[PDB]
């Protein structure tokens, strides 16, 4: 599919599916894991895959993309959903130095 | 100045413009004198004054365009700043039906 841009819009409606269709809701976290998601969403809708980064850590890590709603939350991480991810970009709010 | 449009960007240099420079803050709310304000900046800056809409109360007023950093809160009301607004959407999270 035309390679397409992560817009918020994008970040949802994904972000959205993988909730209502799937087991990714606490699957502990590993780079391989999120690459061979991050790869197959841009296989299967066609996003470059370089949009799922999260904040550096100690702690909670917040997507740096606003519109994704998962965040990795504990150093064994999990993928943990949450909607005021989609209201609230908090990792800006943290991290100006990102954005 | 050319008729330019309220993007999340001039949302906050604007208000911050008027934290830095200004007695906003606390003002008691009047619809006259939003007027005033709106029809000024438009003026000034530009901006077709039609962006500064606030929720519904009862309440507390979060502003309908994200970036807008301005509450109105208690039905006497003032204009408080409140700079988790340049992140959080907070309108949107309470009436998506307006968006």
């Amino acid at each position: 599919v035309p390679l397409r841009p992560m817009t918020y819009k994008a970040a949802v409606d994904l972000s959205h599916f993988l909730k209502e269709k799937g087991g990714l809701e606490g699957l502990i976290h590993s780079q391989r894991r999120q690459d061979i998601l991050d790869l197959w969403i841009y296989h299967t809708q066609g996003y470059f895959p370089d949009w799922q980064n999260y904040t550096p850590g100690p702690g909670v890590r917040y997507p740096l993309t606003f519109g994704w709603c998962y965040k990795l939350v504990p150093e064994v991480l999990e993928w943990r959903f949450d909607s005021r991810l989609a209201f609230h970009h908090v990792a800006r709010e943290l991290h100006p130095e990102y954005f």
